[PDB]
């Protein structure tokens, strides 16, 4: 199959986290399919179909935990597969991939904006907000509250080992928002002064559990301890269909060298193992609301988002499997 | 007063944390007073007394949170003061300073060994133990358990910002103990597999609260959530006399460049502030036992350790005050 | 612009709490619109439409916290607006107003009676029930259980500052129900002897939170503490549509002279402020069920009441807006 | 009515628990109605209808707690009733009873297999699973997990007074699964080593409460204390329609001689009473998921299973009532 | 038998709550014994002894719940009794009564002032403090913190039924302290903004439980809920010796007309009963410290206050008994 | 060493649980030493000393978990050892053993009575009390409350696998106390109607934990859940000195045949293991008071009982070790 360099490059950058953030990697994967379809030299629809299946698989095998990625792939590929199977000729199949890809990307952008608008209404003037990692959905919320003239301040946790909190701090400061920057260990110490916790998600399960950057569950735990609202900002495509039928979400284990750099780590004795999970699981008892582009829900309503929008696909195999 | 160079160097090295760990700095403070008295060229008792008073103030004004330091200074100087007020001559005042200091150091050392023998009886073969920062008292426990032939493994949290966890990981591994190194954020995620948590202390208050390295209270919180025993290995000189009469323990705020290196921080926007608390407060509800060199106590027995060993001094001014 | 005196006097009575209780004020707003329409001297549809809009705004601007009042105005005005926009003539518009009003009013009465029947089934012979304030929906439950022959006693809390508890004590006693009357402060002391807690609601949010008379949340908290069932009796029009898109519910602050009479308060010094919140927020974790005219639900299905009945309307502006 | 012998024998055998387990008795009840219709010597539709009505009452008055039984009877008799009221002739009424019953039995069987496939995805290699009583739905899960090659061990609680745990221990062991048998009292003691708890259900209520074998709520409580996942494997026909409109589930009180054998009890003093509740109530807070043949749900989604499959019948009388 | 009118009128005033507050009523009982002794017309030791015994019984039988009152009578009477039994003459006995009284009175004043000083050290600049009722010991803390220049505000709960909150609001405002006055029901709504809770005590038991004005326990509960410090300010003579040997503390039930004035209550029907408990019980789990004149203790060291100061006396009968 | 048959027989009966109950086995062990000393044919003190050491070891090696046993042995043997070592002749050594044994036995009887008197004061008229196993200390409490004329009723759990609850039921009924008898699984179900939980102890540790019959920890857990007082009735000799220095208490694992009788168990396949722990650990957070013969303490004061009465012996080896 003649896979274009952009598919390989997108995949390499997902894997390396040069491109990162759950929504962003899903957009990048839709983009990569778009580009495969645009540049394809396929002459028959079967051949293009085969390229899009192979590209889809390469992109799926990058990072496991964030379901946004497979959900993007499926959005495009369910539509591509129904067209190929319904007889579409080459150019109709091509357009179906391109246009489906574009709709995913545009829907992602609008969803993040609307999550901002909805979540911002829950932020009040004077609020100290704590956040974790770098989530564009959570940021959209903070950014909009500040645009509305609420004087907020945000406690940003540094978020080891990849330091995504540095991204968040600089970003929020560039909008005019003051930031207090702390190490992850200090989240309980500062939870007394916090009014709200606003974080994002990689995958949300059928029972309401949120899988998000390593340490999220700790911040949620002590927020609950303190009666501080935990709000999770998350697009519908963050919801995980396979968990409706019992599937466990895989937690990505990333290279030990993100924790201890290579040159240091290679001097350490062999009876030290460095373990580097990229996510943890926050149970729904520690989440007050999830803010989707369709509104505020209790986390227990995750199953409804899943039923009404993804359940249908579960009797069928993946729309890229041959 | 003619303060010797070793007093100034010890003070600087406590301040910079080139010498750190609550028991160690307390021994170093006693050791500094020892050297002042050894080397003093005083010829009157009054002169040496005044030197030791000034030295004591220099040493006390280094780091505020660990009461181990003022307790060491008190141990030497209650004895020095009483000899002086009872009319000791120069050589008798001198020997009293030098010998009180050697006593403190020796008792510290024995206390740590003993804490280890006691706490190790609580550790069971097959145990996975989580720790935090680098506490000689907590290490004493684990090391003794390993030497008893218990096949243990220790999960070492990196302990941002100063990375004391690397000291711990390499020290335990060099004793032959298997280590799992993780970031602080991952403590909840790995609390299910943990059997025991063993951590140290800087100060322990009358109501049974434990002031220890930033992040301690989080680890304890989730250990309690998961019913994992929290054990705090701590010498009786970690107990904080002044909290008996209402005093709050100052939490040390250290330099922002410990979090974000100077070269990076100078480039960051002015509306970002970096907060770097060196300690937090773990309430007694999240502590199962305190292991002193006198035995296992519930945390609410802290007031008894204080009543029996320190209460009598509270009537008086500090033994270095004019 | 030509608004009948009945609208003005209903408004004044809602505002002064001469007419109170969330259901009742909602019925009174419908009643007021009904009377504007019956008595209007308008000659074109336009004029009547402008009167109903204006009258609705007046009624809306009385008390903010109970969503029943705007849900009643919406019930009428959606229907009036649709008729008006579909070119309805004057008597068609008038009667759409009158009839819609009557319909809300009759459904309110029936909903309250049906909540009685459903809720009474959870009451058991010998039950001691605690309640708070004076809620017709909670009272419907208690009255029905007693009419079924269950020997219950009701602990009535006095409900400062407006003493609604007195209304409830006398009302329940009038039906032959034995009453125990206590101050609000005594709710914990008597929670051990309580078998069920039954209270009303002013607004219920998308995430399952209940906004009800100041003090409800304390009762619910110690109820949950003691594993006593907390049941909230509430018509579907107590559910709050705007909270689906992030709106916060405003807590009415009423006159401090309801707390300290004017004659006494004028004598007090300026450095005492009296704060008089009329409602508090009870989180869903401390509510076992809501009893609506459609059934028993967990507090987390509030969002399904909203989606199924009100969600459609969030697309559009309030039906009384221009 | 000429009720056949198999109806009476099935009723007696449900009463005595020679046939027990909530799914099994439901199938046996359907199977009894099947045999009544097969063997009936009725010649009018009216006559067979009246037989099936009487049979249904006999079967329903056996054990009250497991709603699986009346749900089975409803499944057959809604269909029988509608055929009769629509003027079915004898053979058409007959086949409708026999075929509705075969459908119920088949769907039950498939539902259990499916619950097993789904729940098994939640079980992980190395898992220690605790169970209670003898639930075919819970066993389906464990058995499928074992057949997937997951090396599991099951802790089986003896389940006094009727000792259903011995049935479970021998059944699991005969599939090749390692078993640890303990007394019910030892469930807390062994909850630290347990990874997962998997139990069945007799009835599940609108608010998400689970009524299952006496002791269930205790096991769930301590599983929650210890953060051990509680999974309730339960077919949709375990969900209890009438709780939607307020009904409480009767807890069956069985004979004291199940606890203390007659030969011993007759010798005991008159001021000792033996209480033998066959079930308790586990609140939804102590349940992580319910595994239905339609998927994993949070317990608060019980109201949705009821709304979508059973709500419509609540308007009508039982389909066996005059 | 010859009891001076001062004893009778002190008793009547204690009983009617014209003299109230646990410390104050204790000082007034001592004062009453002092005056019996100064004014006695007895001529033998025997006669004075019989008067002091009788006068003590009268004073004891006023209000039951605050142990301060019997601890004051014991302070005097142990000393009088020992003197009398060691053959003291008339003026030796008289003066032992008078002097012992004066001594209790002076120590009470000093204890309250010392609690102020110790407790103020836990108050911090900017603190919002919630309190309940009117406790001189809690007020001592708040007043001292303000005198130290800390800018505090105090939330004062009204404390139905006797409105002690009004005494406290006016008193605190008189010292220049800003006050916020709320109904008791509003304590949860305002707990988020509260930094510390500071309340008094009537009796403290061997296990650490605090008996204080009706409603204290609800405040402490939601304080603990919100991780707000709960501090109890209480002299050593609030500790209850008889609870060491299992005694329960009696909860005074006062006249229902304190709740509903007579003029209104006579009009109410017989089937409403008004219950008026003057105190509730706060378990030690919801108290962080007790502040006594001897220091800060965890609530679980109440038993050590008792053993060290009162335990000796449990051997013998009350010193006023025959 | 010439060990009398009574020592061997006492040991056999301890091991078999023909003699059982923590206090009773300690009395029986003191008795066995008494009898060895009375019947000894020793001619020199060294020879008698050697017999008493050997008997002590035989009795120590019966059952591990209840510390009452070693504490009895030590009470006698500390005194025997001080006499042998201080030169006592044969007959003085003999008398020292006999008389020390008698003092232990008499002190045990008085302690149980006094625990009754003290605990009974905490029981109120109308109380429903739940208990577990058969504890003479807990029974003394119930028996005395009933003798005082309190109308109590006791819920007795059957206590698998040895059925000690049958002993308790019959015993309490023989005093006139009504009993409700339940299986252990039903303790949560009936905790709503319970006022108090009163249980005994085998060993109480330095941190306040209570080791008691298997299932105790479960009853305590749900009692705490329900705000039902947990009272532990326990003699000072139930307190475990070695835990002061870190020792873990061994949990006795008894024969599987107590759970499943031999003839049944031998037909079961080898991949079923029966596990039969005789005790569990109840953490001090689930105990409100321990009632000793010296009074009511919080469980956290266990360390005080240990310090003041047993600490002294810990620098020395066991008084029977050679
Ligand atoms: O979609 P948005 O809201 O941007 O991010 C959601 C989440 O994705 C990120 O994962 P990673 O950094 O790619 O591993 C973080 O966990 C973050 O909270
Ligand atoms: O005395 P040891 O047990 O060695 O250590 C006690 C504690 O002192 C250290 O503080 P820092 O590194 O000096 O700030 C850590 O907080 C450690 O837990
Ligand atoms: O609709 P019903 O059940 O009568 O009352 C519901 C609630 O409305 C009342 O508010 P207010 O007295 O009007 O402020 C109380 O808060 C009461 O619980
Ligand atoms: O339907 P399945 O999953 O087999 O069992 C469900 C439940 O029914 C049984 O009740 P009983 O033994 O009939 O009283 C047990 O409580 C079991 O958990
Ligand atoms: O001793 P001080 O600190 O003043 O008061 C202690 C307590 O006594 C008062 O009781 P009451 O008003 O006499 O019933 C209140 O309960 C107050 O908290
Ligand atoms: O000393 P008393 O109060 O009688 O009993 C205390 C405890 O000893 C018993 O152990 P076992 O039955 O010998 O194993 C039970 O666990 C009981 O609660
Ligand atoms: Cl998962
Ligand atoms: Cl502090
Ligand atoms: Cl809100
Ligand atoms: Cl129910
Ligand atoms: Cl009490
Ligand atoms: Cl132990
Ligand atoms: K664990
Ligand atoms: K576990």
């Amino acid at each position: 199959a003649m896979i274009v360099k952009e598919v390989y490059e997108t995949a390499e950058k997902i894997k390396s986290m040069e491109i990162r953030g759950a929504g962003r990697i899903a957009r990048a994967a839709a983009q990569a399919l778009m580009i495969q379809a645009e540049k394809s030299k396929a002459k028959e629809p079967e051949e293009l179909w085969n390229e899009l299946k192979v590209a889809s698989k390469i992109l799926y095998n990058t990072r496991p935990t964030a379901v946004s990625l497979p959900n993007a792939l499926r959005y495009v590929m369910h539509r591509v597969k129904a067209a190929y199977l319904g007889g579409a000729d080459l150019e109709t199949l091509r357009f179906t991939a391109i246009n489906s890809a574009k709709e995913f990307i545009y829907n992602s952008e609008k969803a993040i904006e609307r999550i901002g608008e909805i979540g911002a209404k829950r932020i009040e003037d004077g609020d100290i907000i704590m956040t974790h990692c770098h989530s564009k959905a959570a940021i959209s919320v903070m950014k909009k509250a500040f645009e509305q003239g609420k004087n907020i301040k945000v406690i940003v946790t540094e978020t080891r080992p990849k330091w995504q909190g540095k991204i968040t701090a600089k970003e929020l400061a560039s909008y005019g928002i003051p930031v207090i920057y702390i190490v992850d260990s200090a989240a309980r110490h500062y939870m007394k002064m916090t009014d709200k916790v606003v974080m994002g998600a990689n995958s949300i399960t059928a029972n309401g559990a949120v899988i998000n950057k390593i340490g999220t569950s700790l911040i949620a735990l002590t927020a609950k301890e303190h009666r501080v609202w935990v709000m999770i900002a998350a697009e519908t495509y963050k919801f995980h269909p396979a968990t409706m039928l019992g599937q466990l979400v895989e937690i990505e284990m990333r290279d030990p060298t993100e924790v201890i750099p290579e040159e240091e780590l290679r001097t350490w004795p062999k009876n030290i193992e460095v373990w580097n999970p990229a996510f943890d699981v926050t149970p729904p008892e520690y989440i007050d609301v999830i803010i989707t582009e369709r509104g505020i829900i209790p986390p227990y309503a995750a199953i409804d988002i899943l039923k009404e929008e993804f359940g249908w696909a579960l009797k069928y195999k993946e729309p890229w499997e041959d």
